[PDB]
C-alpha cells in the first residue's frame, strides 16, 4: 500500500507500507476526499509531536467502508461515511467522568497522524466502527462534508465552552477556518455584537458572512485599546481565542468584563509558558474564567452536526477555496498549506 | 385623568383618577404606543387573578418620560424609552437569591395590570426608573419596539430554560405570538430539527419563517403519535409549552426522551391542577426535568434584547398584523384578543 | 444452580436454572452478602414494571469473582468486589449524551431484577467487568458495603439533583433508608435547616443522627400548615420526595418557595398520574423546578462512593437493623420489606 | 471621632475623623468586636491596592446600631448586628447580571478598607441597612460571629467555585484561616480525599479537624512529585489555591487531571503576571478550567451562613487563637498578622 508520510523531521515523501488489519470491532476505510490541516504542517516542520519515522499524515476525511470486523453491527462494506477527527476508546474511566477527548490519556482521543497512520494512504484504520462513524447523506457535496470532521466541531466547541447568553457581546481572536466557525457558533448561541480580529481579505469577507458585526486589524494598533474605543471603555462579555501567539491570553483577560468567560481552541506550540496579567485579572478575584479544549468526536457529535448542515443552520461551502481531483494531488495540496498563499482558507482533494 | 380599567370581575370601564406622583426614585411616563395581551382577558373575564377594584389595564408600551424624582440620574424629561412588562423591586431578598421575577412575593415583580394601574391611561407610574427603563433607538419602528416588552422576552426565556444543545431536536406546542418567539429563540440556541404545533394559516407561515422545519395540526390527531411517526419512534430532545390547556403537560412528557427537558411559559388561568403521566414519566426516574416561569424584566434584559434587534438577529415585524391610531381605539383592540379573528397575531395602538 | 425468583405477579419461589456463561469482557460472580429492596415489592405485588416469569430477584450485593473472559484485564478469579445496582452498556449513544442510566432504553442501565436475573442466586452475570466492578476494601464490613450499591447512591443523587446552596432550608418527605441517605446527602452539600417527615421511632432517631434539625409527624394534620407555622409563613428552599403516595407532590409544591427545586427519588408504582396544584404553582410561572431520576452506577461511581466511606464521610452502619446468616433466609428477609415491622430500616443476609 | 488608619505606604497610626452621618437608607454602627486581615498587610506594606492616605482600616466586625435613616424599616437603635465584609450597592447592572461582588466596578462590592473608611473606628457607616445587615443571635460568642464576616464566606466560596463532586479528590494549597475554611467547605460539598499543603503545627492540626486526610510539606522536595507518588502518577480532580506565591498556579496545573478545575481565592499582591506551563496545560487543550473570585456579601448571605453556625454545621471557635480586650489593642493585633507567630491563625479584639 502506498501513502504520503513524514520520513522524518523536516522530510516527507511517498512510501510503501503494509495494509492494516481490522479487529473484531474495527473497520478499514478508503478515502473519497481528504483535506490537509495546519497541525500536519506543525508536526513535520516544527516537531510539535516529537520524532516520527515513516508515519502517514492527515486526519480529515470522508470515505467508503471496505472491510468490517465480526462484531460490527451498524456498518458494512459499501457504506459512505463521515469520520470525526477525534475517535476515542469509549470504554474508559475518563469517559465515565464526562471527558471523551482524554480517554486513556491527555488528548488520547486524537489518533490519526499522532500514534496511528493517518488518512493520506490508499486505506486507513478506524477503531470501534459502531461508536465512531456516521452515515454520509447522498446529496451532500464531499467538499462540504470534510469540513465537519474538524473545522465545524472545533469552532462550535469554542462557542459552547464560552457559555454565551442572549445579547452577549463577543470577540473572536483569529479568523482562519477555525475562527470563522467560532463566529458562526457564537451567532448560533444568541450573541449580539461579534467582533472579529484578523487581516487577510479573503478571511475578512468570510467573517462578515458568518456573523461579524465589527472587524479589527491587529497590525493597525494595540488590539485591546481598539476594543475599548468600540465599547466606550466597557469591554465585552465573552472572548474566543482561535489564532495568534501565546500573548493573546493576556489580551483576552484585559478586554473581558469582570464575571466574563475566555474560551481557547488554539493549539499553542512555542515557548515554555503563557502569562496572565495580575492587575487586569483583578488579582485573581474578578470572576474571569479561563477554559480550553480539544474538539469532541464520536458518532453522536458527528450526527448532530450533520443534521445542522442538513437543516441549513450553517453554510460550509465558504471555507473551501481550492479543489483538486486525483490521488496524487495529496502532495501538491499539503505544499499549498505550507506556503500559505493569501487566497487560501482550506483545500480539498477528491480522489 | 382617564384610563381604561377593570371595575370588578367581568366589568370594564373608563374611570377618573388622580394623576400619579413620582417618589424620589420614580418616573411618570405618557404612552406613545401600546398593545393588548391575552393575559388581561384571563384576569378580567375569568378572574384568574382574583377580585380587583377599579384597576387600569395594560402592560406593553413604549413612551416618553414626563417627570422624574430628585434621585433619578440616567433619565430626564423628554427621553424616549422601552418599558419592560416586569419592573422588579431590586432591593429585596428574592433578588439577592437570584430571582428578580419574585421580588417581595410570588410574581410580584410584574406589577402593571396585576395589582398596579397599567399603561392604558393618559399617564402611568414606573418604579425605579434608573433600574427599570431602556432608551429607544432613533430609527426603530414603534410597533416593533413594543414586541420586546413582553413577547420577545417571554418566548426567548422559554428557549433559555430548555437548555438547548447544538443539533438538539425541539417541539414547540402553540404557535401564537409567544410560541413564534419560542421557535426563533430555539434556532438561536443551535437547535437542529424544530417542529411547530398549531393551525392558524398566518401563524403557520410565520413559524416557518422563524425556523420551523415541520408543522403539525393538533386537530388531525393526538400530537404524541404524530411526533413519534416523524421521528421513527425516537421522540425529541426538548419541548416548549406555549399554548393550549392543562393537558399539554402530559403530551410533552410522552414525546420527550429520557434525560430531556420541558419548558413552560404558558399562563394557565383555569382548572384545579395539571397531571403528570406516571408510566411515561418513568415512574419519576426518567430524568425528564419540568420547568416554568415568568419572563425576566428590568433594564439589562431590555438593553440586551434591544441590541439583538439592532444587529438583525431577529425580525420582529412579522408579529404585528393590526395597527390602530388614536387613544380611543384601546377598548376595541382589547376585544380582538378575546374574539381572535383568524388573521390576528398582535395589534398596536399608536396614540 | 438455584435462585429465589418472581414466578409472576404476586408469585415468589425458588427455581432451578442454568449457570450463566461469560463472554470475552464479562465475569461470573458468586454472592457473599445481599439485601432486599422495596422496589422488588412494587415489581412483584404492584406489577408496576410489566409482566415477568422466572426472573431471579435482588440488586444489592458484594461477591467473589469466579471466572473472567479472555479480554478482561483488571480482574481475575479470587477478587472480592462491590457491585453497583446500575451496570450500563458503555458503548451506547445515551452514554455519549451523558445519561448512563438509560443506555439502550429508559432505565436500561439498571438490569438486575428489572429485566435480568438478579443477585439472589448461587451465581450471577456482570456485563463488562473492567467497566462495571470495584474492589472491596480489605477491612470493610460486608453489611456496610452492601448499603453502597443502592441506598447511598440513590439518596445522594436526590441531594445532587436538588442543587443545594450552603445555608439552604430543606424538607425531606419520608425517612426510610432512602430518605435517611437523602438527609445525609443534603448535609454533605451544605444545607442549614433540615425538616424530616415520618413516624417510626427507629427512623426518627436515625434522621436526627444524619442531620435533621426538626421532625414532623404526618398523622397530626395538614403537613403544609405545620411547615408554614414552623417557618413563620415563608416556606422552604428545597424539597426531596423519598416516600409516600402521589399526593406528596402537591404538598411539596405548596411548601417550596418561588424559585425553589423539588427532587424526586421515590419510585412511584401505583395510580395513573401525579397532580400539580395550579394556584400554588403560580399558574406555571413560579420557577418551581421539578426533577426525578434513577441512581447512577458503573465502576467510577462505586469507587468514588467507596472512598467516601473509607474517609469516614458517612456512617452506613446505622441503616442495617437485621442480619441473617445463610442462603435460605432471603425469603423471610424480603417479606419484612412488605409488612414493615416498627424496628426495621434495612436487612442483610450473609452467606 | 478617632480611628486606626493608613497614614501612607508603610505607615500606621490613630487619627481624627468627622463622625459619619446616615442617609435615608443608611445606618451608623459602633463596633463591639473586630479582627485584622492579611489583606490589610498587602495594601499598607505592599502598596497592592494603589496608594491611600488617611484611610481607616478593617473590614471584619460585629456591632450595635446607634442611628438609622428615615427610610430604614427593619433595624432600629439598640439592635445588635453582624456586618458582612462585602456590602454591595443592590441597584446596579452587575447585580442584574448576577455579580454582586462587582456592583459599579471591579471588586467594588468590597468597600471597607478598599476605598471607604473601615471598621477600626468609634463609629462606621453601612450603606443600605435593610439590605446589608443581619441580626446577631443573643447567645452567640462575639469572637465566633466575626469569623462569618470574611473567613467563612471566602473559604466556602473556594469550594463552591470548584464545583466539587461527591467523592472527588481535592488538594488545598495553603492552610491558614482562608485555607482552613476551604477544607471545611470542600467536606461540606462531598469531597473524598483532601490533601492539605502547609507546615505550621497549629494549622496542621486544625486542618485535620476540618477534614484533611493527607498533609504535605515543601521540605520533601517537588510538591508535584510528592502528589504524584501519593496518587500513583494519576493526579487529583480539584485544586483550591488559598495561599502562597504566584508560582502555585504552575503547580496546580501540573497536578490536576485533564478535565479538572482549579479554584483561586488567594488575593495575589505582587508581581507582573502568573505563569501557566504550556506542555502541562496540554497546550491549552486539556480542559483544565481556571477560576477565581471575591467572596459574596449582603443580608441573605450573612443570614444563611449565620444559620449554618446555629445548626452546628461548622465550629468557628478553632480559628480564634488570640483574644484582646480594649479598643487600643488593634495596633498590636494588626502587627501580629505581619509577624506571623507560629501559634497564630486569627485574633479578635473585644471593645
Ligand atoms: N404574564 C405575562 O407576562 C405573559 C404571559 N404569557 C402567556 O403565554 C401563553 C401564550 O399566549 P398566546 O401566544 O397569546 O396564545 P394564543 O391564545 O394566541 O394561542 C396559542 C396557540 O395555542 C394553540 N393550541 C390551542 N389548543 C391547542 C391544543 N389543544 N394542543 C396544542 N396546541 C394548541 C394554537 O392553536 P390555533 O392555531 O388553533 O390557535 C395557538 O397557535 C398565554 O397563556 C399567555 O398568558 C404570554 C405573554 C405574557
Ligand atoms: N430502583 C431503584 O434502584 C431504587 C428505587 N428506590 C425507591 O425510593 C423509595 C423509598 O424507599 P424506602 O426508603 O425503602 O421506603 P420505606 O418503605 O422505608 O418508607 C419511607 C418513608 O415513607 C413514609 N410515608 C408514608 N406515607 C407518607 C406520607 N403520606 N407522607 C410522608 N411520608 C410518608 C414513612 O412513614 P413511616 O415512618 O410511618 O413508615 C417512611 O418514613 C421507594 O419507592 C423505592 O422503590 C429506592 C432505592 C432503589
Ligand atoms: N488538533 C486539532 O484537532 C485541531 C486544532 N486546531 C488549532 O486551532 C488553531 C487555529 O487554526 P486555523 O483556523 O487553521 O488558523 P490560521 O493559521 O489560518 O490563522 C488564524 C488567524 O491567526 C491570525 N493572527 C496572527 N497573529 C495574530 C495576532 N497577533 N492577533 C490576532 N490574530 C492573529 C490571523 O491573521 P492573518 O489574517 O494575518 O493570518 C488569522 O486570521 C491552530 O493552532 C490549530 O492547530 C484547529 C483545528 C484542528
Ligand atoms: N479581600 C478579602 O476580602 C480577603 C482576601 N483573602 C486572601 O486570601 C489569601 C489568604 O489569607 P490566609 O489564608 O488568611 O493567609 P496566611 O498568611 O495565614 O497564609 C496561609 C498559607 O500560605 C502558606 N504558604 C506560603 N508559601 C506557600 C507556598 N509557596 N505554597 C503553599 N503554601 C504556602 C502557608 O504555610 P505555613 O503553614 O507554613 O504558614 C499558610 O498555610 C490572602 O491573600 C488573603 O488576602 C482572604 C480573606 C479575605
Ligand atoms: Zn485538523
Ligand atoms: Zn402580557
Ligand atoms: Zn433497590
Ligand atoms: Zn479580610
Amino acid at each position: 500500500m502506498k501513502g504520503f508520510a513524514m520520513l522524518g523531521i523536516n522530510k516527507l515523501g511517498w512510501i510503501e507500507k503494509e495494509r492494516p488489519v481490522a479487529g473484531s470491532y474495527d473497520a478499514i476505510v478508503r478515502p473519497l476526499a481528504v483535506s490537509p490541516c495546519t497541525s500536519d504542517i506543525h508536526t513535520v516542520f516544527e516537531g510539535a509531536l516529537g520524532d516520527r519515522k515513516n508515519m502517514i499524515l492527515g486526519h480529515e476525511a470522508v470515505g467508503e467502508v471496505v472491510e468490517v470486523g465480526s462484531e460490527v453491527k451498524d456498518f458494512k462494506p459499501g457504506d459512505r461515511v463521515i469520520v470525526p477527527c477525534t475517535t476515542p476508546d469509549w470504554r474508559s474511566l475518563e469517559v465515565q467522568a464526562g471527558f471523551q477527548q482524554h480517554s486513556n490519556g491527555m488528548l488520547a482521543g486524537w489518533k490519526f497522524s499522532n500514534f496511528k497512520d493517518g488518512v493520506f494512504g490508499e486505506y486507513f484504520h478506524v477503531n470501534d466502527a459502531d461508536m465512531n462513524l456516521a452515515i454520509l447523506p447522498k446529496d451532500m457535496p464531499l467538499e462540504n462534508a470534510v469540513m465537519i470532521t474538524d473545522m465545524m466541531t472545533t469552532g462550535f466547541h469554542g462557542a459552547e465552552l464560552a457559555d454565551i447568553q442572549m445579547g452577549s457581546s463577543v470577540v473572536v481572536i483569529g479568523i482562519g477556518a477555525v475562527g470563522l466557525m467560532g463566529i458562526a457558533g457564537a451567532k448560533l448561541r444568541g450573541a449580539g455584537r461579534i467582533i472579529g480580529v484578523g487581516s487577510r481579505p479573503i478571511c475578512v469577507e468570510a467573517a462578515k458572512f458568518y456573523g461579524a458585526t465589527d472587524i479589527l486589524n491587529y497590525k493597525n494598533g494595540h488590539i485591546v485599546d481598539q476594543v475599548m474605543k468600540l465599547t466606550n471603555g466597557k469591554g465585552v462579555d465573552r472572548v474566543i481565542m482561535a489564532g495568534g501567539g501565546s500573548e493573546t491570553l493576556s489580551q483576552a483577560v484585559s478586554m473581558v468584563k469582570p464575571g466574563g468567560i475566555i474560551s481557547n481552541i488554539n493549539y499553542h506550540g512555542s515557548g515554555d509558558a503563557l502569562l496572565i496579567p495580575r492587575v487586569e485579572w483583578g488579582c485573581g478575584m474578578a470572576h474571569k474564567t479561563i477554559k480550553g479544549g480539544l474538539c469532541p468526536g464520536g458518532r453522536l457529535r458527528a450526527e448532530m452536526l450533520r443534521d445542522m448542515v442538513v437543516y441549513n443552520r450553517v453554510d460550509l461551502s465558504k471555507l473551501v477555496t481550492h479543489v483538486y481531483h486525483g490521488f496524487d494531488h495529496i502532495e501538491e495540496a499539503l505544499l499549498l498549506m505550507k506556503d500559505k498563499p493569501k487566497d487560501l482558507i482550506k483545500a480539498v482533494v477528491i480522489l
